[PDB]
Order: C-alpha cells, then sequence, then structure tokens
C-alpha cells in the first residue's frame, strides 16, 4: 500500500480556523498557537454528561448578546470552524456515546468564562439558524486553561465588528496587523509517486496522461496539479461520514505533503482540504497566479473516491507587512464593482501563494481582498 509522506489525526484535519474571546463589546483573538493548541488538544477528554437543545431560549437580540458576552452575558470562548461540522464529528473527536441530535451541525463551539461549578457547560452552535445545544461537561483543567486565556486578553489583537455589505458582519482587527511573510520553493512530487500510492495496481497502467482502462490518473505541471479519477456520485453517506472516509484515503494514501486542514464540503459534495502554515489557511493570489488550486479536493462514488485534485509540489520549513485593519476593508470592498458584498459569506486570514490577506468567500468563490480590486 504505497504512501506519499507522514500521519495526520483527525484532530489535526478538522480543527477550529481560529479562536476569539468575544466580551462587553470588545473582541480578542486567540493568536498564541501554543494555547489554541492547548485548548483544541484538552477539549476532546471533557466528559460529556449531557446534552439539550436551548435554542428556544433565545430570540435574536438575546442569542447575539449572549454569543458575544455582551454586558451581563460572561465572556465567551469562540472556537470557529469554516464550515457547519456535523455532530458526528465532534462525537468522534470527543469519544461522545451520545447518539440524539443526529442531524445537527455546528460552526462554532463557545465555552463561556467563569464556570464553578463541577457541572460545566459548552455549547455548540450554529450561528445562521441560531441553533444551540447546550452539553454539560466535567473539566479538570477548564479552570487552569480559561484563567490563561483571561489574564493574556489585555496583549490579545483587538477586533470589532464590520458590517460590510447588509446581511452580515465581520471579525476584522480595530487597526492593521503586523505579519511576518513568504518563502518559497516548493518540493513538488514526480508523477512515478502518485501512480505508486494512487493505484490499486500500478504495474497496469499505462499511456504525463496514465490510466489502466478504467482510471485517469493527470498530471499537469504548468497548473502544478495532479487530478485522479474512476462515474457515480455517492447516495449513501451523511456529511459526517464523507469527512471521515476522506480523513482516512488521505491517510491510507500518504496525502499529508503538507498539514491539511478541512475547509468545507460543497453543494454537490466535494470536500476541500486546504494547506494550513501557522494556524492559517493557504491559497492562491489572483495575479501571479501560482499553480492554478493550492487544495486538496475529493468528490466519491458509493465504492470509490470518484475525483481527487491536488497540488504535485510540498512546502513547510523555516520580511514583515501590513494587513488592512477593517474600516480598510469595509471602505474598500464598498467600492470595488467586482462583486456584491451582500453575496459575501466569510472573511478571513489567509496566506496568499506566503503572504498575510484577507479572504472572503462570495458564492463559493474564494477570492483574496487585495488592492487588485
Amino acid at each position: 500500500h504505497k504512501i506519499e509522506k507522514t500521519t495526520q489525526k483527525l484532530s489535526e484535519t478538522v480543527r477550529p480556523r481560529d479562536m476569539f474571546i468575544h466580551d462587553d463589546g470588545a473582541h480578542y483573538k486567540v493568536d498564541d498557537n501554543a494555547l489554541y493548541e492547548e485548548i483544541w488538544s484538552d477539549l476532546p477528554h471533557w466528559d460529556v454528561k449531557g446534552i439539550k437543545d436551548i435554542s428556544d431560549q433565545y430570540d435574536k437580540a438575546g442569542f447575539k448578546s449572549w454569543f458575544y458576552g455582551i454586558g451581563g452575558s460572561e465572556a465567551k470562548l469562540d472556537l470557529q470552524f469554516s464550515d457547519t461540522i456535523p455532530i458526528d464529528i465532534f462525537q468522534t473527536l470527543f469519544k461522545w456515546s451520545n447518539q440524539s441530535f443526529e442531524y445537527s451541525s455546528f460552526d462554532h463551539i463557545l465555552i463561556p468564562f467563569n464556570e464553578t461549578k463541577a457541572n460545566k457547560k459548552i455549547y455548540l452552535v450554529s450561528y445562521s439558524k441560531q441553533l444551540i445545544l447546550e452539553v454539560t461537561v466535567e473539566s479538570a483543567n477548564y479552570r487552569n486553561i480559561m484563567n490563561d486565556l483571561k489574564n493574556r486578553q489585555s496583549n490579545m489583537p483587538a477586533f470589532s465588528l464590520f458590517s460590510i455589505g447588509s446581511k452580515k458582519e465581520f471579525l476584522l482587527p480595530n487597526k492593521p496587523l503586523t505579519m511576518d511573510k513568504k518563502e518559497f520553493v516548493t518540493e513538488s512530487i514526480k508523477t512515478n509517486t502518485f501512480k505508486q500510492a494512487l493505484f490499486s495496481d500500478p504495474s497496469i497502467v499505462r499511456e504525463n496522461v496514465l490510466t489502466d482502462g478504467i482510471s485517469r490518473l493527470d498530471v499537469n505541471l504548468s497548473q502544478r496539479q495532479v487530478q485522479f479519477q474512476q462515474l457515480v456520485q455517492s447516495t449513501s453517506y451523511q456529511t459526517g461520514e464523507l469527512i471521515k472516509k476522506s480523513q482516512k484515503y488521505l491517510e491510507d494514501t500518504g496525502s499529508w505533503t503538507d498539514h491539511y486542514q478541512f475547509f468545507n464540503i460543497n453543494d454537490s459534495q466535494q470536500l476541500s482540504f486546504y494547506i494550513f502554515m501557522d494556524q492559517i489557511p493557504v491559497i492562491n493570489s489572483t495575479a501571479k497566479p501560482f499553480g492554478a488550486t493550492s487544495a486538496i479536493t475529493v468528490q466519491w462514488a458509493n465504492d470509490d473516491i470518484l475525483s481527487y485534485k491536488r497540488p504535485n509540489y510540498s512546502l513547510g520549513t523555516n520580511s514583515e507587512t501590513e494587513l488592512m485593519g477593517g474600516s480598510e476593508v469595509k471602505m474598500l470592498l464598498s467600492k470595488q464593482t467586482a462583486y456584491d458584498t451582500d453575496k459575501i459569506d466569510q472573511i478571513f486570514l489567509a496566506y496568499q501563494l506566503l503572504e498575510p490577506v484577507w479572504a472572503m468567500k462570495v458564492n463559493g468563490k474564494i477570492v483574496p481582498i487585495t488592492k487588485d480590486l
């Protein structure tokens, strides 16, 4: 079973895009990575006592004040994901025995500060649907962890909510941010390496475009992209399962050339995984286009993978610039003409092919919010 490189745990593949502390009209980004890693690694050990849906306990205004620790509402640690994560996934990651709410999914896990009783509460939240699952839990380290957070809070980058478009608001810096830049010179993978690992039997592949009569492997060097296809589209797999299957598949084929994380799943169930550097998404710049796609894309069939598209190179080993603050981001998107801000779904930090930049998700498309306006 030819492989290609290293091993990756599910908790490494699907995890929060970032972490924020919301409280009293303020918002602080948890930028210390070791702290992010500490929270993420300890969370799965918080033993679940019970789970209950409490969505009906809040109206629109209530939900928002609570979610962001407005006024008297306790401050909240917000673990933001890139897509609504199926509850099936959280159950696996945390070894939960729970089996109800089988159809729910969430894009945020929030943890309130000041939980003193033995029974503490965390919440699985699907923001736009305002759905909330209250998870009662026991934690040996909650107190220590929430203590560090609260103490390092003051020196955390300050973010606020900017209303861009007329339908949503986006977490963005109060002022510009200073972040390190690029590096380069990939590693690249030989077409033969993909062949030996992707075909169940490389001895019969022929014809660079290679096939074994029932599976094509296209390596386009100019696009720095490899493609592996086989003709249906799964029907027996629910979102959670497709994600699990993708994890196992990328693991069994040694696809983890770099640290890849699940980003989201398509309307047509195409799962996207991106290369992450410093817990930051690595995307492709608009102009000076390096490659054609920097994300691993997986499409499943009922008993086989339909298509797998990925980079034919790797990175990850070893300047300085300023990224707009948000008022600068708002004003820009305010007069760019290209896209309609009412269509912006998400705005987030991303390295560009590696330069810190703000990226937006507009109608599935992911565009670098740069002066290339």
